[PDB]
């Protein structure tokens, strides 16, 4: 009757329940415990593992270069963000609000660790996330294009809940393949939120992209409704180099 | 708790476990047998409907009009077949031995009849099945043709293990396009077996096809692993309208 | 040290000596005979497996469906055909004389057989060999120049130094693209032996191209260095047939 | 039986093992060993030579202009550099730690040779190893994103476990292609070390790449993890020079 059990757990998709099938039974046993209480007791251990599969496989689908979390930022070491506001972030409440969010300021200073902060908080809460960086999104929505796919592609930048863009200014874009991004923040204007980490000046996106107009264009839809950070302080970077050498 | 327990079971997608976990927890607190036991009858009912279920969809993607069974052919009225073949064809072995069956005969004589319980027969035992009329698998397979996706049509008759061609011989076949039932003869040939119900002998197939050689190919092709059943006796129909006349 | 061993052993790609180096060894222990002739043993033994191994993955890459010998084949059930000339084919000798095989009969006497007999000799004796359909390969042929890059299956087609060409005849070729099979007759003219295998005589071949002058080019390419079987008798399926019903 | 080994031999890809083939024989023969000894020696004899030649091989494909290593390096010349940090360094921990490694000073000073010896280590050790200059890189990863083919380029440059940047500063690179310099630091940044050899000051990067902002981001990701040397001294060639004609 036992291989039975086993037989059938497997067969209805419940691994880890076959795994401790045999600890459960044992501890059951050895303490008088409803049957009620049993099964809720053991149906709630298996969709605790089964979340957690899904939130790893999330976390995969995601791309999310390395795993971070607000629980590592230490906001001494940058007084010049308010922690009241990145909290209200952690909240998601721009999710339902399809507010944008905007980090700037110079290298090192925990924009792409507070985007990537904001990503997993989404993620573990069940919202989708894709994070991707300005270079990269536009060169895969170029290919697209040439191939004939760019819907597939559009499709797959935009169903995301939310969308982190990363390092949008390091590396000047291609004019002729800037209206890709474009295309991007104008089909999830008012639909989904975009979490942009940069460290130019918004005036200074026309150089980026290469067209003036596309980018005050750009510019109008992505801070329509959004909340901008200006962030401030010497590079995180550096201070870590110093504390090791001191 | 129990509210838990429901929607622990809603996403485990055990509906019936869901539904009847009440009556089980009700008939465990009254009577106490075991743990493991409990689960182990729960886990019974569950995989039956499961496999109920999975029976119905099976027959529902065979196509099959009508369900007929082996239980419902009076032997009696056909005392030219002896039900020992038609045991012996029961038991499935001719899927592992690659024979195809042949069913030949007056109309009314319970070829479809048997044809279509051998079929139920695979389904019961998790064989993949499909029944379709020579005309119709002519005509679809001349339609997949002109637009161009033959080979997906293809696929789909050459997937079931049994596959049943029903009704060869009352409607003679397009001269162009009876080539393409040898083609599905042709690839499941010593792959799958194919139970093909017929009125016309071996040699009056070539009037069937309209070609003597092709005509020859599919019978060499057909007949080299195979059971064939010549029926004989009176039509069954007419049988019935005589009893309700009488 | 031992250790050592195996994984000297892995790192040069020699699995099977490292998994037979322990029963190696005890053999020499408890047998002693050489040193040389040991390391003449172990290496008789790596090149039999490796060429297995080899052969494996050429009969992969050769679309045999179903392995065959002359071992097998019974010349009394079909007397028809000389066993002699047989044998004189198995010598390859046509592959250096850029000579074809072309069989003609009825369905089911060996043709088939014959051909993947010979592709089965070729193969073992290191040949490349690739085995397929007429009907099958017009329609590849017909895709890959729909697509554009005709030339690379043509080439794949020509790659192979046996090319076995089964069941010209039985369906007749889309006029359209009949020239295709020309192609590679054309291609593979003194280039490869060809190893034809149908039922119908060469004068109506036309039928099956639907050309008069395309088949009779075809037919003298094909035939300008070749060897002509014309083997007769009752189909081997239907003895088959008749000895298990009997 | 001696021509078969040494025909197994070769084609088992084992060259330097039938060289020696007849001296191994002789020897065993000579001297008493037990197989499982000789079969040893004669693999790890084999695997030294493949180890050797595999070395050499990754000393061609990094293109290393001339070889050399601590050991010619002489310290009492140069006492600006503390040979316990060398030491330290030729350890490869930065490797496990991915810090990098920047050399600074006057030319001539050694830090080309030491860079060469740190990369010989890496090479010796196992880990892959690549050297260029700064302007050499530039100018191919330029020329490769003119030819639609950057990642492929960025990929070579990625892969390799020690990267080698050689006198970077001498000559000013183009402001257009400087971004392609900071995508390898973006890129290697926490994954592998980078060596970098320089006679200017990091606040003059701005001048070498003639962007302040695309600098300062490259000297943040190359110095967060890096051990930095400033070598100072009289030039070496100088010594030498003075040396001669004295
Ligand atoms: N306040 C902080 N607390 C903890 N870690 C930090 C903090 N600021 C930066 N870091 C770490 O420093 C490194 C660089 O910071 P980060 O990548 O977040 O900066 P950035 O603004 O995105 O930089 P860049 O412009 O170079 O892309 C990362 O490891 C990040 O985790
Ligand atoms: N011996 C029998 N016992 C019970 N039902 C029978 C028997 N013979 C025939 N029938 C029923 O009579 C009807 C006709 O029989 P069936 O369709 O199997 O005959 P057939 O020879 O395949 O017919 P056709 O040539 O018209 O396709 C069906 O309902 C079949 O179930
Ligand atoms: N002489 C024989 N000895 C043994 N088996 C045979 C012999 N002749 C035919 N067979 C078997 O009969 C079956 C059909 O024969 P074969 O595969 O050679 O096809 P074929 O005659 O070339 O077919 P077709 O004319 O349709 O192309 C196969 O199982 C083959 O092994
Ligand atoms: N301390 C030393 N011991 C041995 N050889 C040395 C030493 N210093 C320099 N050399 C040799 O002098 C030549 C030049 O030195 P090297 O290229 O290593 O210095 P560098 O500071 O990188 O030079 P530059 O900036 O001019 O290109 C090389 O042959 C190097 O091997
Ligand atoms: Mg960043
Ligand atoms: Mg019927
Ligand atoms: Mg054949
Ligand atoms: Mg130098």
């Amino acid at each position: 009757m036992k291989e039975r059990i086993h037989e059938y757990c497997h067969r209805l998709h419940l691994p880890v329940m076959a795994e401790r099938w045999s600890a459960m039974a044992e501890y059951a046993s050895t303490h008088n415990i409803s049957y009620s209480e049993f099964l809720f007791r053991l149906l709630e251990a298996e969709i605790v593992e089964k979340q957690a599969r899904s939130i790893q496989t999330l976390i995969k689908l995601s791309k999310l270069p390395y795993r971070k979390t607000i629980d590592t930022f230490d906001f001494t070491a940058q007084p010049s963000v308010d922690e009241r506001r990145i909290r209200e972030l952690l909240t998601l409440s721009f999710i339902d609000r399809k507010e944008n969010i905007l980090f700037l300021g110079p290298p090192g200073i925990g924009k792409t660790h507070l985007a990537i902060s904001i990503g997993m908080e989404a993620i573990a809460r069940g919202y989708k996330t894709y994070f991707i960086t300005a270079h990269d999104l536009v060169n895969q929505l170029r290919r697209a294009d040439q191939e004939g796919k760019l819907e597939k592609k559009l499709r797959v930048f935009v169903k995301p809940t939310v969308l982190i863009i990363d390092e949008m200014g390091y590396l000047k874009l291609d004019p002729n393949s800037a209206h890709y991004l474009f295309q991007v923040i104008a089909r999830r204007y008012e639909h989904a939120p975009i979490i942009l980490t940069s460290n130019k000046s918004f005036g200074e996106w026309g150089e980026i992209v290469g067209d003036s107009v596309l980018a005050t264009a750009m510019l109008d839809r992505l801070l329509h409704h959004s909340i901008i950070f200006n962030l401030k302080g010497e590079s995180y970077r550096l201070r870590e180099k110093r504390l090791q050498e001191e």
